[PDB]
């Protein structure tokens, strides 16, 4: 061969797997997400596809859902710390039923005149949200009272859920996997690069994914292994499922007086029958959609295989769907979607909620005042196996299920991998140095 | 006596679950009180 000489070259476009922090970025305007410090968005971004070179995917491994994780838990945090405590409100409650029971309306007598202007302030308490003491009346009492102390959110932050965009910082690149059959993980194809990720909304919700993206023209199933019984069921829906929600309730709300320059806001009286919450949910939306759900499971789990049945598993916000509509964390039986094997829920509200789990301080949701309605669709959902069973193709009860609320947004992030580029590089050439 | 075996009364049911658990204190984390039996508190105080 030629005599060889090294030869630094500069620019390689050459690149090893690397997991960093990407910049948050939004469309710029108390709400949680909207972060008074965040990049505005790219208004044309650019997108080159690779094409000589393929790359692999694994949405099992995308670190990024961990950022989002801890960084939306600290946004949560930071917004409501200024807020009012629960507890001087930790007094008994004399309850009686509220005439039309899940509502009571309960009395107590505290502060008294701590140096402040007090009384007995009576109010509507939720079943879900006391515990009963039944060594009394039965009596009531905050259930957070033999656990922790709590806060009432500050009325002035909103949690609709903002769009943020994640972007690569200097010497990263993020790519992304087009392959329209793309599962959990393999040497994706149609790769390319991309400046900046669009938007997703935190939505937080289980057992169904709502408001996100949709499969790219049929229904696409996911998993690490459709035969380990512990693993989870990832389904993108071909075309979303309409549900309408609704409180009827037209509720008001009461301020009271807890101490010196101190307040707290009560549910107050309720105009109207009180009726239950509830969704409305197309039939025909959501019967077509478990059609081709049911067409794509039987590649894995069999032909005439019976799945779907009734809701089970896990605790009261597990075995219930739950959802935010209007502030208000709504927890409805979605036994109704599934109580027939291979439509109006009934719901209920509860205002001491944990987001995905709270250790020592929770939050306490405000009444909100007036009536509640949204719409929104189910985009994805996810299932759960029964467990051991009969190796015959009979049953495989596909439950709703899945309490890891960080499944919501690895459902989306599936789509991209960070990686380090690297332009340093050598070479060999023809020629020595000119060196005197 | 090194250890004194004490007892106490707060904070008599202040929206809680208590009583007036008497324990075993050291000498040398508290103060005399000498307008008492002599009785004692927290050094602290
Ligand atoms: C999935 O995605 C959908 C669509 O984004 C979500 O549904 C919407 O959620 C927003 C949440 O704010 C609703 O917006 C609210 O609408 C109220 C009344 O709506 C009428 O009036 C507004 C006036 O601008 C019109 O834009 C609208 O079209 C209707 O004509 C407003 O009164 C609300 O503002 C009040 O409340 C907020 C509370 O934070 C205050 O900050 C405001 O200052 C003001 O007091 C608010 O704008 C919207 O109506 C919903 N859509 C529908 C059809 O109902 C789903 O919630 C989402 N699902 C999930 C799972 O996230
Ligand atoms: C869909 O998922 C299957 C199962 O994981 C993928 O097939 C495997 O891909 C891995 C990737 O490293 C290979 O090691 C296995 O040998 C593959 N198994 C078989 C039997 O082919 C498949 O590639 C995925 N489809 C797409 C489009 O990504
Ligand atoms: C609640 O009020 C009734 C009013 O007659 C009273 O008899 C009862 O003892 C009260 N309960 C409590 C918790 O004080
Ligand atoms: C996915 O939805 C489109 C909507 O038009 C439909 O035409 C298509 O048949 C659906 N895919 C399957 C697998 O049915
Ligand atoms: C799902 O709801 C959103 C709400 O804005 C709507 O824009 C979208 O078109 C809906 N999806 C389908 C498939 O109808
Ligand atoms: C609730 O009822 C009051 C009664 O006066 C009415 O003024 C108010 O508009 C109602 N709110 C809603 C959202 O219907």
């Amino acid at each position: 061969a030629e005599q060889l000489w090294v030869t630094v070259y500069y620019g390689v476009p050459v690149w090893k797997e690397a997991t960093t922090t990407l910049f948050c970025a939004s469309d710029a305007r108390r709400n949680v997400w909207a972060t008074h410090a965040c990049v505005p968005t790219d208004p044309n971004p650019q997108e080159v596809v690779l094409e000589n070179v393929t790359e692999n995917f694994n949405m099992w491994k995308n670190n990024m859902v961990e950022q989002m994780h801890e960084d939306i838990i600290s946004l949560w945090d930071q917004s409501l710390k200024p807020c009012v405590k629960l507890t001087p409100l930790c007094v008994t409650l004399n309850c009686t039923d509220l005439r039309n029971g899940e509502i009571k309306n309960c009395s107590f007598n505290i502060t008294t005149s701590m140096r402040d202007k007090v009384q007995k302030e009576y109010a509507l308490f939720y079943k879900l949200d006391v515990v009963p003491i039944k060594n009394d009346n039965t009596s009531y009492r905050l259930i957070s009272c033999n656990t922790s102390v709590i806060t009432q959110a500050c009325p002035k932050v909103s949690f609709e859920p903002i769009p943020i965009h994640y972007c690569a910082p200097a010497g990263f690149a993020i790519l992304k996997c087009n392959d329209k059959k793309f599962n959990g993980t393999g040497p994706c194809t149609n790769v390319s690069t991309v400046q900046c990720t669009h938007g997703i909304r935190p939505v937080v919700s289980t057992q169904l994914l709502l408001n996100g993206s949709l499969a790219e023209e049929e229904v696409v199933i996911r998993s690490a292994n459709f035969t380990d019984n512990a693993k989870i069921i990832i389904v993108q829906l071909n075309k979303s499922v309409e549900i309408n929600c609704t409180r009827p309730n037209n509720n008001t709300r009461k301020s009271i007086h807890i101490g010196p320059g101190r307040w707290f806001y009560t549910t107050g009286e309720i105009i109207g029958d009180i009726r239950q919450a509830h969704c409305n949910i197309s039939g025909t939306k959501w019967n077509d959609t478990l059609k081709q759900i049911v067409v794509k499971l039987k590649e894995q789990f069999g032909n005439k295989t019976i799945v779907f049945n009734h809701s089970s598993g896990g605790d009261p916000e597990i075995v219930m769907h739950s959802f935010n509509c209007g502030g208000e964390f709504f927890y409805c039986n979605s036994t109704q979607l599934f109580n027939s094997t291979w439509i109006v829920l009934p719901c209920r509200i509860k205002q001491i909620v944990n987001m995905w789990q709270e250790v020592g301080k929770a939050m306490y949701a405000p009444p909100i005042k007036g009536q509640i309605r949204c719409s929104s669709n189910i985009t994805g959902l996810i299932l759960i196996r029964d467990g051991g069973k009969n190796r015959s193709e009979n049953t495989e009860i596909f439950r709703p299920g899945g309490g890891d609320m960080r499944d919501n947004w690895r459902s989306e992030l599936y789509k991209y991998k960070v990686v380090k580029i690297e332009p340093l590089g050598i070479a060999p050439t023809k020629c020595k140095r000119r060196v005197v």
